[PDB]
C-alpha cells in the first residue's frame, strides 16, 4: 500500500500538471494567442494605473507594452478604447521607461505629446501613457481611469 | 524517505491549486468579469428552465439574476435575446422568488407583465421570467426554451 | 501519521480533478459549446495545413470537420474567413478522407470544386480543403496558409 499509493499519487499529480498545462494552452488559443507571439487581454474595465498594475500582476502578466508597430496595433485591437500602457515617467520627469525597466525602444507619440499637462484637474502633471483607438500615444494622469490590458509572454 | 516525499508532494499539490486559481481568474478576466462584480456568461443555447438550472448548477453557478440596474444591464448585454432569469412564482402566483431564496426586490417588467398567460397548452401558466433585448422582463412558461445565461459570484 | 496524510492527499487530488473538470466545462461553455455538440475554436491565425494539424493535436482536438450543414455553419461562423478542414485526398488523389479516418460523406463543394489545381505555384496540386466565407468548400494546396480552427468532442 503506502509506497505504491504514494507512487501512484506522484503519477496523479504529474498527470494533473499536464492537464492544467493543456487547459492553459487551450485558453490562450481561444483568446487569440498566436504562435510565438505575446498576447494581450482585457476585461474592458476602466481604472487608475495603479489598479491596472495590481490586476495584471495578480494574473502573472504585466501592463501591455507595445515594443514595435505590430504590437501597437495588436493592443489597440484588443482595447477598443483608450488604454494604459506599461510606460511612465514617474521616476524622472520627461524620461519615460517601461514598468519592466529601461528606456523606450519604440514610440508612437501623438502630435504635441508628451507634455505633462496639468489642466486635467486631477492634480499633478501626466506621468502615465495611453494608447488611443487610432494607436497613437498620449501621456495622461496615472489617476485617470482607462482600459486595463494585460500582456502575457510569447 | 516516505515523509519527505510526502511533504514534497503536498507542496506540489499546493502549487497546482494556486495555478488553477490563477487559470480561473485569468479566464474570468478574459470573459469580461469586472472587479468586484458578478460574472455573467453564455454559450447561446436555448432550453427549458429546469435544464438551465441543471446546466448552471453543473458549472457551480446559478441562472442569472439582475439584482440591480447595472446587473440587469450586464445580463441583457451578454444574453443578446430572451434568456431565463433565476426567478419563479410557483409557490404563490404573483409572488416571484429568487431561485436562490428570497422575495423579488429589483424589477424591470414590461407593461401587461406579468400576465401569467395560462393558455399556451404546454404546461400550466407562466411561472418563469425572461429578460429580453430591451431589458424588460416578461413572465414565461417554465417549459419554454430560452437562452441559458449563468452568473458567478463577485 | 503517514496514512492520514496519504488519505488527505488522495482527497486533495480528487478535489483538484473535480475543480479542473469544472474549469474545462466553464471554458467550453464560454467558448460557445452547445449541449451534446462538439465545439469549434480559433485563435484567428493563418498557417499551412501541417501546422494546424500539429496545433490542434497539441490541444487534444482535431482540425475542424463538418459532418452536416449545422456543423458546417458552426465552423463558418467561428472561422470568419478561409479555414482548413480535416479533409484531404493526399493518400489517394481524388478520394477525400477525414484526418481521423474514413471516406468523406457530407460535402459542400463550391461549383467546379474539387479540381486538383496546379496553377497556384505552391507546387503539386490541391490535396487539402478550405471552407470559405459563404460556407462552400474549395480544395487548396496544403502548403497555403489558412485559418486554424480546431474541433473538440461533444
Ligand atoms: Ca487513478
Ligand atoms: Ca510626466
Ligand atoms: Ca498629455
Ligand atoms: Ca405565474
Ligand atoms: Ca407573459
Ligand atoms: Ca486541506
Ligand atoms: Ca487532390
Ligand atoms: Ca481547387
Ligand atoms: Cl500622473
Ligand atoms: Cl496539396
Amino acid at each position: 500500500a503506502i509506497e505504491v499509493k504514494l507512487a501512484n499519487m506522484e503519477a496523479e499529480i504529474n498527470t494533473l500538471k499536464s492537464k492544467l498545462e493543456l487547459t492553459n494552452k487551450l485558453h490562450a488559443f481561444s483568446m487569440g494567442k498566436k504562435s510565438g507571439k505575446k498576447f494581450f487581454v482585457t476585461n474592458h474595465e476602466r481604472m487608475p494605473f495603479s489598479k491596472v498594475k495590481a490586476l495584471c500582476s495578480e494574473l502573472r502578466g504585466t501592463v501591455a507594452i507595445p515594443r514595435n508597430a505590430e504590437e501597437n496595433k495588436a493592443i489597440q485591437e484588443v482595447a477598443k478604447t483608450s488604454a494604459f500602457l506599461g510606460i511612465t515617467d514617474e521616476v524622472t520627469e520627461g524620461q519615460f521607461m517601461y514598468v519592466t525597466g529601461g528606456r523606450l525602444t519604440y514610440s508612437n507619440w501623438k502630435k504635441d505629446q508628451p507634455d505633462d499637462w496639468y489642466g486635467h484637474g486631477l492634480g499633478g502633471g501626466e506621468d502615465c501613457v495611453t494608447i488611443v483607438d487610432n494607436g497613437l500615444w498620449n501621456d495622461i494622469s496615472c489617476q485617470a481611469s482607462h482600459t486595463a490590458v494585460c500582456e502575457f509572454p510569447a
